[PDB]
DNA sequence: GGTAGACCTGGACGC
DNA sequence: GCGTCCA
DNA sequence: GTCTACC
């Protein structure tokens, strides 16, 4: 009863609501689409998760977005508690008027997005995202998410407990810079990745100015801040442009990986034009970001997650 | 400047 | 069952 | 995917 991980059902006096139709959002297809890795769907249709430092598990009907939060006496969420929610979500950014526009000047999208609606982009702790996606090189979604797992259990914050599972917050920047990080991470099974976590907090607090580098770069552009997270070790182009997307408010930002080749060639027929190669390469990766810039306009990146999520259900 | 190859790891094929 | 793929 | 050796 007030064990384990609750349900809409179970606990009703719990949960708060949040006016947004799955026409806005489908907690299914972004919460494990890659964009985070840190959401379970313990229960179904019900994902749970540590957000803004604190455990909650959501789950939504046609027209609301259920919300219910462990912390004291078990409570409903407050308002600005649910307000943490509205902005990891960025509801304030209407998925239908973006749908519209890249449905106007994209045929193509049209078609899909019917199929596909309520796919937006989280916006994600600058950290948290920083080593995820450090760890997502070369390497596919359910690795990655235990990796990610592996990592907030040995050294984040011990939240609460449900069930038999117990969150974590994600690892601070001091934590992950500690003596033996790297030894202990390759236990954990990083591999090579391993060494560029703790090589990149290193870098961040002993180079770069701290914290306050990486929190400095959602007021800096695009460019800029693409260009200073490629420094950190493990970081390139793809990694750097993640970051950029879904932790630093730059939705132009679109990553150029596997999964946006075939879509550019098989959807679009596109090709490489101005860069000297033929397939994917530093040149050529960096026109495809392009082409789909010009293609979608400022929210580029929130129209290729899309697609992008839309091809792995697929 | 613009390539090739190696690289931790493990669920997927494919023979 | 194993070696090559591939994320 | 990132990084490094190399024409
Ligand atoms: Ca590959």
């Amino acid at each position: 009863g007030s064990e384990g991980h609750r349900t809409l059902a179970s606990t009703p006096a719990l949960w708060a609501s949040i006016p947004c139709p799955r026409s806005e959002l489908r907690l299914d297809l972004v919460l494990p689409s890659g964009q985070s890795f840190r959401w379970r769907e313990q229960s179904p249709a019900h994902w749970s998760g540590v957000l803004a430092d604190q455990v909650w598990t959501l789950t939504q009907t046609e027209e609301q977005l259920h919300c219910t939060v462990y912390r004291s006496q078990a409570s409903r969420p407050t308002p600005d508690e649910l307000e943490a929610v509205r902005k990891y979500f960025q509801l304030d950014v209407t998925l239908a008027q973006l749908y519209h526009h890249w449905g106007s000047v994209d045929s193509h999208f049209q078609e899909v997005a019917q199929k596909f609606q309520g796919v937006r982009l989280l916006r994600q702790d600058p950290i948290e995202c920083l080593f995820s996606f450090i760890c997502s090189s070369n390497n596919n979604i359910a690795r990655i998410t235990g990796m990610v797992e592996r990592l907030c259990q040995a050294f984040g914050p011990r939240l609460i407990q449900l069930d038999d599972v117990t969150y974590h917050g994600f690892p601070s920047l001091q934590a992950l810079a500690g003596p033996e990080v790297e030894a202990h991470l390759r236990k954990l099974g990083l591999g090579y990745r391993a060494r560029y976590v703790s090589a990149s907090a290193r870098a961040i607090l002993e180079e770069q100015g701290g914290l306050a580098w990486l929190q400095q770069l959602r007021e800096s552009s695009y460019e800029e801040a693409h260009k200073a997270l490629c420094i950190l070790p493990g970081v390139g182009t793809k990694v750097a442009d993640c970051i950029c997307l879904m932790a630093l408010d730059k939705p132009q930002a679109v990553p150029v990986e596997v999964h946006m080749w075939h879509i550019a060639q098989r959807d679009y027929s596109w090709h490489p034009t101005t860069s000297q190669a033929k397939g994917p390469s530093p040149q050529t990766n960096k026109e495809l970001g392009n082409f789909f810039r010009s293609l979608w306009g400022p929210y580029a990146g929130w129209a290729q997650a899309v697609l992008f999520s839309a091809d792995l259900r697929q």
